[PDB]
């Protein structure tokens, strides 16, 4: 493919990520100081673990909306079969969920947004699964640290969706093709931006699909206790 034809990509991607980033930067940025009185915390330490699983269920079907209307939004994507485009948001939908939440997340003082405000793990406690939510914050953590930009979020999280490996890939060869295009991308842009030196800083391809697979194990089981209807 010519340099047009990746820098079009990139620039697509990157428009897609931008209208579905669900708050702005900025936004985000500015309410680092709008935190949680200890008051605040202790209203939602009190909570029983339904309420708070309602909370949390509430705000990552918020996210995974916005996700969904990315993948419609990527190049080719559309053009796949429903059951394609089905397996790919099922398996990538909640991976890139993990991945936007760093913007998110003040590594200063270990805090998130979260209905509003920004406040730290022990926001949490009532849910009972304080390793989940660790491990979560720690990846959060380990991907601040890179200071991504909004187009490395927007390409990075691209080729989290489009996965050629994902099981139950009818047209496979399409995927394959349409996720070397956003390598090919991603590296470009890489390279304008001075910016390879976090390829190798990225975590591990297993990292990611693990972490997701803990999060929905525990999301399945709040599920079935206690139904979410969308
Ligand atoms: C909320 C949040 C943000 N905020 C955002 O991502 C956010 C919020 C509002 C606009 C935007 C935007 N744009 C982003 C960023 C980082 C975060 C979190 C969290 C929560 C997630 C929800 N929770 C769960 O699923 C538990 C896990 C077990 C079952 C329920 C508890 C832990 C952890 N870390 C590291």
């Amino acid at each position: 493919a010519s340099l047009t034809e990746i820098e079009h990509l990139v620039q697509s991607v990157s428009k897609s990520y931008r209208e579905t980033c669900q708050l702005r930067l900025e936004d985000l940025l500015r309410q680092r100081s709008n935190i949680f009185s200890r008051e605040e915390v202790t209203g939602y330490q009190r909570k029983s673990m339904w309420e708070m699983w309602e909370r949390c269920a509430h705000h990552l079907t918020e996210a995974i909306q916005y996700v969904v209307e990315f993948a419609k939004r990527l190049s080719g994507f559309m053009e796949l079969s429903q059951n394609d485009q089905i397996v790919l948001l099922k398996a990538g939908a909640m991976e890139v969920v993990l991945v936007r939440m760093c913007r998110a997340y003040n590594a200063d003082n270990r805090t998130v947004f979260f209905e509003g405000k920004y406040g730290g793990m022990e926001l949490f406690r009532a849910l009972g699964c304080s390793e989940l939510i660790s491990s979560i914050f720690d990846f959060s953590h380990s991907l601040s640290a890179l200071h991504f930009s909004e187009d490395e979020i927007a390409l990075y999280t691209a080729l989290v969706l489009i996965n050629a490996h994902r099981p139950g890939l009818q047209e496979k060869r399409k995927v394959e093709q349409l996720q070397y295009n956003l390598e090919l991308a991603f590296h470009h842009h890489l390279c304008k931006t001075h910016r390879q030196s976090i390829l190798a800083k990225l975590p591990p391809k297993g990292k990611l699909r693990s972490l997701c697979s803990q999060h929905v194990e525990r999301l399945q089981i709040f599920q079935h206790l206690h139904p979410i209807v969308v």
